[PDB]
């Protein structure tokens, strides 16, 4: 019988005609403000870091200015009060930590392109299909065949069952097709993988993800089955579709890290195999004699949504490198994931695998407001639509005003921190979620009730039996049900998580486990 | 200016006094060119707002999900964030409370990037509704589900990135696949039946639209969209309410006028909509939808229009008549049917709050009603709601910013923040022509009547930085490259005063480059 206390009330709010006077004004603000103070406290359910507080007292002198960062990062404009030289530092700070090439070059095609996003992650992900539908389907590239093939310009995309539903909306708005819906649509009776519970060549709807004790993905950790992607890659692969591929990299639910390596290593050659590697691509065409022109490129697209851990993992591998200096072996490998994985082939050299990542300003490091980054290189940049205006390429970017506060929120925040202090935060964080994970083991066996609790290695969340309302409401513990044999409504079970973010110490666990330890849905 | 080595962000961090001096250049740089800042449609003074929400900074604010749905992520601000959506509803004659049981009340949220958001949501939504894809209350013509995008040529770049990013085909392309030697316009140039990239907006003095107002032009549009609804196709069409450029408005009603009967010939009103298959053999599973799609981009004009209007409505009792007329634009158009019943013109109206009414960020609504939301992507998913938002996260940050404008501010407070503007903006004109005589020179002065915005010559590039003055190049004649001219503008917002005006006409007077005459 826990209270998550009151929320706030619409007729306090309300905007009349005739304005509000300032009495009236603060008495609003001020019930926001305890509302979202006793919330942010106690908040452990979601991925986003609630401590800056720093940050409030650098920044609070810019809150006067509509500071706006419309167009490229690396282009002046007509408004001036922009930030653009802070955002260029932080998509500096990030590329060396990402192993991109830097400086940004739009001479050099190896170099990073990217900028900061005004929505979250949600945007990056829109824009990296965005700009790999582009890419794959034959739309022409800024400056610097595919004969027969009626498959060349059908982009198949590919991700796990772990994904955000924020690829499924993007996947919607852009009109990429699923490897689910193609295989349906174009290839209905040539599933080449058994669904495990029926035993049918069944078309999954996402590619699977790793088994769980169950044997069914529903307790598993949540990490991209490779072998079965491989299956599936090659596939589309040899039908003569190019090819898109999201990993998670810091898993919605589970916070589970996709193997990034161990899938470029197996579908490199797969890749290879089936010329994805280069690739002639007809690009339109100019009327004559002889229609098509021609440029070359590659027909697969690596994407990591590091919406949550390109923020961390690179902090984590740091440590996993130098053991000893940092005074900390991590538990978990996190697998290489970044713009310096490099893989030799039987005959194109090294190639670079991953062409894009994104990743959220709110969730690791924090913020008051959504933002990011989503970074990939020179090479896959997209011409924009034509005009009879000229002066450079500025809007190639998803969205037209930009936030330019979002770059002084990161700049200060990155400022703060050394790499030494940066490492110490992940350390934290995975030791108190496997604390977590320790404590309520032991809550099972003092209580003798079952709270399911599940933590992927190397994950900064864990998993546990949903409890009352009114502690989930108290402490915003983000809810999924999962159904233990998919398709059978009668095993439902319901879950909630906690993520163990920079903010979220001891004190708070203890707190919240105490709460746990009492609660009338736990207790039965 | 801002020197990158002062912003490098080393491996081992900065110190507090290296960290000072970055955040005072910022601050020293964003002060000086804010207060002289006359060249874009962006409020510059919200100091108040500072004020009251700075104490909110230390929170990490996160609207997920649907507005008039709870969720799981407690620190959020959307009980705010309806109070504006409500304000804005009852400002646009939207029907309120938003009740997912009454088609006609109005949806909206608050965006987290600008009117590019909006105008992308507003899109994706007409492409679904009119391509007969699933709604969530809905309990032989070959181009049925093939929707062409109409809008002018003063239309703001980031629909060209819209109907880019959602696959939408424009007129221009589908007339140049479908139809190539069948274009109802003859090119005033040419003389040849060419397709337009865009539909022609109003000429001007020229007989081209380069120093036309800015506005589209209602015949040719519907000559357009009669053209392609005979065809069978449905009908987007975006309508500029403060176009990017010349701040003009087009006449939402006579454009709807001049629509409906097109519509009602072509069975664009109430369409049967093939939207899927039972599970049974195959027969269809049918709703009755509108066939057609107005969307208001009302980016800029959206935040003061109804304002103007609440003038020319009652000039005596608001001392105030406005000069020109604004169009009817919002959820309150409603015209009468060949059988005397009504119909609600408008579907969707985006704005943006950064632009009249100030924010330190892009924020803005999107606005529809119950009818037109399409059912999301199917999957037994986590909580924000049932949602059908663009953004997933959601600032939260900037409903507060936006209450705390709204709740300073009287309808009477706001007519004159426009009447002021208006009547800065003809004296502006006023000063430039006078300005041409007085120096013997020419700026080409030129301002659509009811607009905030006066467009002249690009003075020297020191002058333009130092007002950030907006750009924009036009060719006198079309394609013909010796025909440029560089144009800047300057917007009057409620932050630009006479006095900050008078400035730019003493530093514009003795300008090299305007000077320096032709
Ligand atoms: C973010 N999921 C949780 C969002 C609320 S807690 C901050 C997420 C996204 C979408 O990012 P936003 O647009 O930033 O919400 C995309 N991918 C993954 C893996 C995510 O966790
Ligand atoms: C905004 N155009 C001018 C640049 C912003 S100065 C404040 C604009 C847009 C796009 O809106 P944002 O995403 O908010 O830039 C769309 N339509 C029109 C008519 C605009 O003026």
């Amino acid at each position: 019988a826990v209270d998550p206390g009151p929320e706030l009330d619409g007729g306090d709010f309300a905007l009349p005609e005739g304005g509000l006077d300032d009495d009236r004004r603060l008495r609003a603000l001020d019930a926001v403000d305890e509302y979202l103070t006793r919330k942010r406290k106690h908040l452990v359910g979601y991925q986003a870091t609630q401590d800056m507080q720093g940050t409030a007292l650098d920044l609070a002198r810019f809150m006067p200015n509509n500071i706006n960062n419309l167009g490229d990062p690396f282009q002046s404009g007509g408004y001036k009060p922009n930030t653009k030289v802070v955002e260029r530092a932080v998509l500096d700070y990030y590329a060396k930590l990402w192993h991109a090439e830097r400086p940004h070059d739009p001479a050099d095609p190896e170099s990073y392109w990217g900028y900061m996003l005004s929505m979250g992650s949600t945007e990056g992900n829109m824009y990296a299909l965005w700009n790999a539908r582009d890419y794959l389907s034959g739309k022409a590239l800024i400056q610097p065949p595919d004969r027969r093939n009626p498959n060349a310009h059908h982009p198949v995309a590919f991700y796990s069952e772990d994904t955000h539903y924020s690829f499924a909306k993007a996947v919607a708005v852009l009109g990429v097709e699923t490897f689910h819906a193609v295989g349906l649509e174009k290839y209905a009776d040539e599933c080449p993988l058994v669904d495990p519970v029926t035993g049918l060549r069944t078309w999954p709807t996402e590619v699977p993800s790793r088994p769980g004790p169950s044997g069914l993905s529903w307790d598993g950790p949540g990490e991209i089955d490779v072998d079965a992607l491989a299956v599936l890659v090659e596939f589309f692969a040899a039908k003569g579709h190019p090819v898109f591929v999201n990993l998670n990299l810091g898993s919605t639910f589970k916070g589970a890290h996709d193997d990034v390596r161990a899938v470029c290593e197996r579908l490199l050659p797969i890749f290879e195999r089936h010329g994805l590697v280069q690739r002639e691509v007809v690009y339109g065409s100019c009327p004559q004699t002889g229609r098509p022109l021609v440029d070359v490129r590659r027909g697969f697209w690596i994407h990591v949504d590091g919406a949550l851990g390109a923020g961390y993992a690179p902090f984590l591998r740091l440590a996993a490198e130098d053991p000893e200096g940092y005074g900390w072996t991590p538990e978990a490998e996190l697998p290489e994931f970044d713009f310096g994985l490099r893989l030799p082939t039987a005959g194109h050299g090294e190639v670079d695998m991953v062409s894009s990542i994104a990743m959220s300003g709110h969730k690791w490091a924090g913020a008051p407001w959504p933002c990011g980054i989503y970074m990939t290189k020179v090479k896959y940049q997209i011409s924009p639509p034509s005009q009879p205006d000229y002066i450079g390429a500025p809007d190639t970017t998803f969205a037209g005003s930009r936030n330019g506060f979002s770059p002084l929120i990161l700049w200060d925040h990155l400022s703060r921190y050394s790499y030494r202090d940066q490492v110490e935060r992940i350390r934290e964080a995975q030791e108190l979620a496997a604390y977590l994970e320790r404590r309520l083991t032991a809550m099972e066996r003092e209580l003798g009730v079952e709270l399911w609790p599940a933590r992927t290695p190397g994950a900064v969340t864990v998993r546990f039996r949903k409890p009352s309302a009114e502690l989930v409401a108290k402490w915003s513990l983000s809810s999924q049900d999962v159904l233990m044999v998919p398709g059978d409504e009668t095993t439902r079970r319901s879950y909630v998580h906690v993520f163990v973010m920079p903010s979220v110490d001891r004190a708070k666990l203890d707190a919240l486990l105490a709460e746990l330890a009492e609660d009338p849905v736990i207790l039965g």
